[PDB]
């Protein structure tokens, strides 16, 4: 009986002022997923939208088309020495966008035990635009560019920039479709790529956490004058229905 969006253990919220991002509490964002080799390394990020599907970036899974090379890890908050409550399930099925971009889904082979430190993330209504400036979240482990908290679990508070704003000349310079949205600063932003290829932005709605975009570096970094922009996530929702309803 858990509802999507809503960790059991509370967020740190770090202060939008920490650019740098903040160590997450444990399992206060019960959706990461880490994506691993067949081996056992975290490459990529995902969310958990559903205890047998998991929405990720389809370049995490650019060098191979076999599920079988693909395992998610949730309820993690350590990238390498993972807690024993852990919960490794491998990859049944994959999903890439239809019209290239960066955003996939894939099929557990079994699904996803439903606890207190494993729980899904809402998804948003189709073609649902997050207002302006509204408080959302990125986390995952990827490159931690210090080394306080490193291998551990980072969340980053960025404020949503509307599309109209992003992109003005000196900043996006209107590459930035309906299918991205930017979350961020204009200015006294970090500069580094965060969070993982494929991680979740998280924005609080009401009374739950909504998935509103997925990590796409290629859509653009955080740069000290340059938010990163996101996958919009609410244009895929139609499309991520369709596949978790005919597989």
């Amino acid at each position: 009986s858990f509802d999507c969006g809503k960790p059991q253990v509370e967020p740190k919220k770090c202060p939008g002022r920490v650019v740098g991002g903040c160590v997450a509490h444990p399992h206060s964002w019960p959706w990461q997923v880490s994506l691993r080799t067949r081996f056992g390394m975290h490459f990529c990020g995902g969310t958990l939208i559903s205890p047998e599907w998991v929405l990720t970036a389809a370049h995490c899974l650019e060098k191979s088309p076999r599920p079988s090379s693909y395992k998610v890890i949730l309820g993690a908050h350590q990238e390498v020495n993972l807690e024993p409550h852990v919960q490794e399930i491998e990859v049944s099925r994959l999903f890439l966008e239809p019209t290239r971009k960066d955003i996939a889904l894939l099929k557990l082979s079994s699904p996803a035990v439903i606890t207190d430190k494993v729980i899904p993330a809402c998804l948003p209504s189709p073609n649902y635009v997050v207002a302006d400036r509204t408080e959302c979240f990125i986390t995952g482990w990827g490159e931690t560019q210090g080394t306080f908290g490193a291998g551990l679990l980072k969340e980053a508070q960025l404020p949503v920039i509307e599309n109209k704003v992003c992109n003005r000349y000196e900043f996006l310079n209107g590459r930035v479709q309906s299918t991205e949205l930017c979350a961020g600063h204009l200015a006294g932003g970090t500069d580094s790529c965060q969070g993982d290829a494929g991680g979740p932005l998280v924005c609080f709605e009401k009374d739950k956490y909504i998935l509103q975009g997925v990590t796409s570096w290629g859509l653009g970094c955080a740069r000290p004058n340059k938010p990163g922009v996101y996958v919009r996530v609410s244009r895929f929702v139609t499309w991520i229905e369709g596949v978790m309803r005919n597989n």
